[PDB]
């Protein structure tokens, strides 16, 4: 059987036909900034070249969305007026296929999961430390969507009461603690001129003892949060990605793991393993999301 | 179709055949001092008895234990003797001729409350009990989360307070360590400097003593923070609280623990926050829903 | 017996000469930003015209300012080049009479002490929230230099381990809690845009949740930290100055008092009292350091 | 010139004549557990034994005890204890805080002899301490200066028994190292089974055990914040006698919450169980001068 996976970014859509292991074709074309109507007529185009490009049409379309979901509306929760865009209805208008959404986040662990770093488990968790800090949960292959799709918001549980604002509206968030853009926060903060996590990581590597003690403690949150988590859902594996984690120092990996161990002892330990997919992880999740949901269905 | 629910604690042992809404019998018995195998007869005669009073049979019995199990081995790995590593699954299976099926007590009570109690009507919930420790348990459509290992729903044990308290699991500030029934106890007899259990605590905290309010608030807020954390994991239809400890607890506790609850959810679709409804009988009606579910499944 | 005051800003030059109770001049001229050279001829000069201004001459100066300093060499280890500009020698060369220098928090601190919300007190405790967060110890009343001069760095204790980084090489500071850098740091995280603090005072009074929380949380900080304080220190009261702290909404003051009492239960709360000095306290300080200096 | 000092414990009564230099006697009566009078006159008497084994009367009392005081009344319950010993000795008396006189003795005569100012932390069944600008005991306002134990560093932290929580003595003082290994053990553990535990390799006895040391650390790096003092120095029984990977993450801690600044050297305490009758005899005899 053959799916479109769609992945919309706050910078480029990716497209590619999917055939349960495979893309058998890869179009990626700039986002539309210029609103709703034409970031879905590129979407549209972007699934049809794909098609061509693969010479088979896909029975059904996965769409990965770098936003919170309403699955029940169809719509979206750096991309103009997509807000409450009715994206999954006019999607299926103009392709004459059923559209399923999933969350970036959400997608990039199930492809994890069956493709990539998990390939093999029941259950895994995902962790993505970008700009943001993302991720998804698997169980029994499938994603955790929550009642509300608010499920695998992984990056928003409390780590340090009293701790620095949330962009999510709260505070101590692991977000908020070992995200690119808190260590560019605190960086910038205590160095007292603009840091961005490349600068931080280059006065990491030189020996500063400030960006080794900021870089370090998120690293250690990161292994805490992700322990915590495995309480909640015993994993087979964990794996984190994202390009924040996976371009850090070793001492950062190094902390991390330590952290994560520390925070396991009386307990069994799931392996913890660097996501392998990379770029294409959002793309295949969103074509896994569509092809299971025929599978299943 | 019938089952037979099973509830295996340290004082007492109840059993009931069980019709998939309602108990059909009610028996209740005391636990056995002289270890695995007496407990095992005592589980087996107490099914044996609730079949004689319901008038049936069950076509698979349901265990709910307190203990860390293994679900793998059907053992249980507490306040009951030399039931260690003792494989209560394959000895009840032989004694009763009937498939069993372990659960632990707090994913139990927390299928229970989601089937016949606070969450009935919803398709995934999160159940957190408050006692002397803290358990829980999560269910999602209709069954139980295990976990590849059988440590999923240890919803106690989840971090909130790095470089906090102690905890019994061998981690530090857990939600457990901060907030359970023998943390209360754990630092009112501290910081008044005598024997204070959650009794005197709560007596203390209704007279106004301020190290009591103090104390008692704190736990309450790490409650509802832990709570609202855990509603960013999972996204649950309903949260629902039980346990002896929060469910007698003073009325601001309650109060101060919703606050907590609602300021962690800012920014978010809050869940419904229920009271546990089935009581002393949650663990029960769960043992035998564990089998109920399972044989309807199979 | 007259002393003439400086307070060093980086902006302007505040020059005065004081009797013990008041001032009987003061003169503000600009910061030279053409480096040290100037900046100590502008401070030499101010003080001879606040000399005149007021008709009478002060037998000693002295000399507040914001810098890390080394008190035995007088030197200043935001003000153009002044990388370790020997001040006092200098001041004292070009001007007749000996200078003493002392830090501008701890100035404020002493100002206050003497002349301000504190007066009438054997030992005080002062913290000025601004920009970062300085502090200052008068037992009684003259201040705790420290063993090294890192005596009074209240803006850096530690009340939250695994708190955010802070500029001294820490983390979870006070400061790094609870300065205006830091509410600005943490406000424009997250709001996802520049937010200083007029715009997040200006959201904390329309009633947006995000910047009440973040606001609330800065003020029980403070008012955690200055209770922590009175442990160490007992002083008779604890004042609060700083244009971040004293001109904030309404909400932010009574949280910061709240925290302080609840951080205060089962003690006796020394009271927390704003400070009064307003803008002078610098310059008063400078000068107190100097006259009290003179008289012992 | 020689004063009397006497160290009003729990358990006992020590008393001894000081020259200024070393104590001339040394007398350890118990402490009448009934009454409070009774106590004044075994104070009066343990002081005229030490004069009597000394064969030299001194000029002044100075009297250390474990209570927070009242330097304006002179009283601890409640009662007249300076006035009484005063008219039942012929002697003017000086109090002090116990903590506060094993700092003070520590900065004369101990690990900080020398310094102009020191800081001095106690950790044993609680937590004290006390501060020592130059000779002299801060005191404090009320006579509260030098709570060191209550210094907040754990917000949302455990009760403490001053009514506040997350105080360095609800995480790092005897009975709170008691109070977390009795709970995570889940039977009676006092300090010595959980320091055998410790050395034993027990993970979950380290993790207490160095969270605690670690705290210890934090607490004594952050005053040197607020009072810089020349020395900082550390004793009571639970942080001497404890194993060494304790030390070891204390003054790993300490230097870790000393990066960007000036770090004073942190030293143990040489006095041990004398430091308190020799601090309330230098109350006595600097008060004097
Ligand atoms: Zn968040
Ligand atoms: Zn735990
Ligand atoms: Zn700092
Ligand atoms: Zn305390």
């Amino acid at each position: 059987m053959k799916v479109v996976g769609l992945d919309l970014g706050g910078t480029k859509i990716a497209a590619g036909v999917f055939d349960g292991k495979r893309l058998l074709s890869k179009v990626v074309v700039p986002t539309p900034k210029e609103g709703g109507e034409r970031v879905a007529e590129a979407l549209a185009e972007a699934a049809e070249r794909a098609e061509r490009e693969a010479g088979v049409r896909g029975e059904a379309i996965g769409l990965g969305t770098p936003g919170p979901l309403d699955f029940r509306r169809g719509v979206i929760r750096n991309i103009p007026g997509v807000q409450d865009f009715p994206i999954r209805r006019i999607l299926e208008e103009a392709t004459g296929r059923p559209v399923f959404l999933e969350n970036d986040a959400n997608a990039a662990a199930l492809a994890e999961h069956h493709l990539g770093a998990a390939q093999g488990e029941e259950s895994s968790l995902y962790l993505t430390v970008s700009t943001g800090i993302g991720g998804g949960v698997v169980l029994g292959g499938r994603v955790l969507r929550g009642e509300r799709g608010q499920g695998g918001e992984l990056g928003h549980l409390t780590l340090l009461p009293g701790g620095p604002a949330c962009g999510c509206g709260l505070e101590g968030c692991l977000e908020a603690l070992a995200a690119g853009r808190a260590l560019e926060r605190d960086a910038t903060y205590a160095f007292q001129r603009p840091v961005d996590t490349r600068e931080l990581f280059r006065l990491f590597q030189a020996g500063d003892p400030k960006a080794e003690r900021l870089v370090l403690q998120a690293a250690r949150y990161v292994g805490i949060g992700l322990a915590s988590l495995v309480k909640a859902f015993d994993p087979g594996v964990v794996v984190l990605g994202g390009g924040v984690a996976l371009n850090a120092p070793e001492g950062y990996w190094e902390a991390l793991l330590e952290a994560y161990r520390r925070y396991l002892q009386g307990w069994e330990a799931p392996p913890l393993r660097r996501a392998r997919l990379g770029a294409e992880a959002g793309l295949l999740g969103a074509a896994l999301t569509a092809y299971l949901e025929v599978k299943d269905g």
